[PDB]
């Protein structure tokens, strides 16, 4: 059978396949490479992606998403504690254990968090099915680095009620390391700098004659690219106000359209010095029109790119690292696209250069099905 390679992310999966010695990672029914990690529960359907995320402006309770945070943790444990008080879906303690409830057809379902993984999962392995023309049952999923035996296992349970066998989980810095196909012979200290949609990671990944360790871990589980588009959805809902005796706050559909725009504006400000946001009645008699300048973006938001420097300087302490004793830097997630980002992070290696993909979105999967294609010899 096939063994196709998946990353379970927080915000986005990415499934990828190994077949005629190439990797591919697959578009879903949209088009896209990246699917977000969401589920919807509204009027008797059930829908997984970006449909389901379309959902979570007018039905925020039913709309599941950031399951990853909840997997094979406790209810009471801090950082779940905090992820409640920020999920506007109803979580509930099921014998210790966060569970999500939502309505079907008006009636209370609670959910596992690796049943709504699960679904996730499902759709990955479905768009693997179509692509390769036959089933699969097996597969290579990455966590975090940090995930403790209960969060993998949990996770190896999400496979199983998808019908997949999770034949290897491997970490997402090793994932990235393969994708990037740093060398395997001698000893390299990497760092892997992974800045996603809603999650900073950080990890020392040792490679030493093809023997992956990770050395140290740090990060920051609310910092992304999601906070940057906030930081300038705040700074132009308080303006368009100031002009136009108007709080977009009030508009829940006004909202969602300018958030749509402003995620577009910040990935041409990582390209272009100046981009156009426009929505023609964002509401009703009211057009948004608005310049963004790359430097207004990054004066937005520099306190948080700096953030991320806080994590490198606790995983270089943990494992008792010099600067000079990494060799190379690797970026994984589409935030690291930021020139902004790069920038701080050449300057904090005392003027080395980061190593960068071109899809640092994909890196994590295309990893994975190298892993997959790794062990399938
Ligand atoms: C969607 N998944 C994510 O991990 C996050 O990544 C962000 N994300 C993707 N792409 C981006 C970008 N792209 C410009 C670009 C294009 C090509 C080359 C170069 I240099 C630069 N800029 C800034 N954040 C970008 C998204 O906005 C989410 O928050």
């Amino acid at each position: 059978g096939p063994v196709i390679g998946i990353d379970l992310g927080t915000t986005y999966s990415c499934v990828g396949v190994f077949k005629n010695g190439r990797v591919e990672i697959l578009n879903n029914e949209l088009g896209n490479r990246i699917t977000p990690s969401y589920v919807s529960f509204v009027d008797g359907e059930r829908k997984v992606g970006e449909a389901a995320k379309l959902e979570a402006t007018l039905h925020p309770t039913q709309t599941v998403f950031d399951v990853k945070r909840l997997i094979g943790r406790k209810f009471d444990d801090q950082e779940v504690v905090k992820d409640r008080s920020l999920l506007p879906y109803e979580i509930v303690n099921n014998q210790g254990k966060p569970n999500i409830k939502v309505q079907i057809k008006d009636k209370d379902t609670t959910f596992a968090p690796e049943q709504i993984s699960a679904m996730v999962l499902e759709k990955m392995k479905e768009i693997a099915q179509s692509f390769l023309g036959k089933p699969v049952k097996n597969a290579v999923v990455t966590v975090p680095a940090y995930f403790n035996d209960a969060q993998r296992q949990a996770t190896k349970d999400a496979g199983t009620i998808a019908g997949l066998n999770i034949v290897r989980i491997i970490n997402e810095p090793t994932a990235a390391a393969l994708a990037y196909g740093l060398d395997k012979k001698e000893e390299t200290s990497i760092l892997v700098y992974d800045l996603g949609g809603g999650t900073f990671d950080v990890s020392i990944l040792v490679i030493d004659n093809g023997v992956f360790e990770v050395y140290a871990t740090a990060g920051n589980t609310h910092l992304g690219g999601e906070d940057f588009d906030q930081r300038v959805m705040d700074y132009f809902i308080k303006m368009f106000k100031k002009k136009n005796n108007i709080d977009l706050r009030t508009d829940k559909r006004a909202i969602q359209k300018l958030r749509k725009e402003v995620e577009i504006a910040k990935r041409n400000l990582s390209v272009v010095h100046s981009t156009q946001i426009e929505i023609e009645d964002i509401v009703e008699g009211h057009n948004f029109s608005e310049t963004l300048t790359r430097a207004k973006f990054e004066e937005l938001n520099d306190d948080l790119f700096r953030e991320t420097l806080e994590p490198v300087k606790k995983v270089l302490d943990d494992a008792k690292y010099e600067k000079s004793k990494i060799d190379e830097i690797v970026l994984v997630g589409g935030s690291t696209r930021i020139p902004k980002i790069q920038q701080i992070i050449k300057e904090f290696f005392n003027g080395k250069e980061p190593n960068r993909g071109i899809n640092p979105d994909e890196a994590v999967a295309y990893g994975a099905a190298i892993q997959a294609g790794i062990i399938l010899g």
